[PDB]
């Protein structure tokens, strides 16, 4: 089982925080998006484009459940994994870190050329605010630790996480 599962919107810093956290904990980091691509042999964009989000979510839930049982390091979950009831159920009992971010900062961090089926222009900020409004309650429901990644440089966040993981 994972030492910690990271959840949050794209741009919340799961990849960077997860990489620095894994290093601090002396373990490996597994991103479920990467696991989905490795198992299916398909890009995430291709699944959404041809098979649709519904099928993508079923695939993702299966991969997430597998990782929760077999990965012993840090697990980062795709931004929308929590929309699946089965995923929230599987997270029960795990240490789950919710990386919180404001819509403004999240939008700024996701303005690159990374392909994002659910965060493509135009009106990207509007779409981001929409995802945040809908998923905020879900992240909160599964989280055992809520962390603010706004202004707080990465390093400070990782340190904050390591301390809260070690003490009551
Ligand atoms: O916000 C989402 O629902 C997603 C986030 C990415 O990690 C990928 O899992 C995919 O693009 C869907
Ligand atoms: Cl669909
Ligand atoms: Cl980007």
């Amino acid at each position: 089982a994972p030492k910690a599962v990271l959840v949050g919107l794209p741009g919340s810093g799961k990849s960077t925080i997860g990489r620095r956290l894994a290093k601090a904990l002396g373990v490996g980091l597994l991103d479920t998006d990467v696991a989905i691509e490795q198992r299916t042999g398909r890009s995430i964009a291709d699944i959404f484009a041809t098979d649709g989000e519904q099928e993508f979510r079923r695939i993702e839930e299966d991969v997430v459940r597998a990782a929760l049982a077999d990965h012993d390091g840090v697990l980062s979950l795709g931004g929308g994994a929590v929309t699946s009831p089965g995923v929230r159920a599987a997270l029960a009992g795990h240490t789950v870190v919710y990386l919180e971010i404001s819509a403004a900062e999240g939008v700024r961090r996701t303005g690159g050329n990374t392909v994002r089926p659910l965060l493509a222009g135009p009106d990207r900020a509007e779409k981001y605010r929409a995802l945040m409004a809908k998923r905020a309650p879900l992240y909160r429901r599964v989280a055992t630790m809520r962390v603010d990644t706004n202004r707080r440089n990465p390093g400070a966040v990782v340190r904050h996480i390591l301390s809260r993981l070690q003490v009551p």
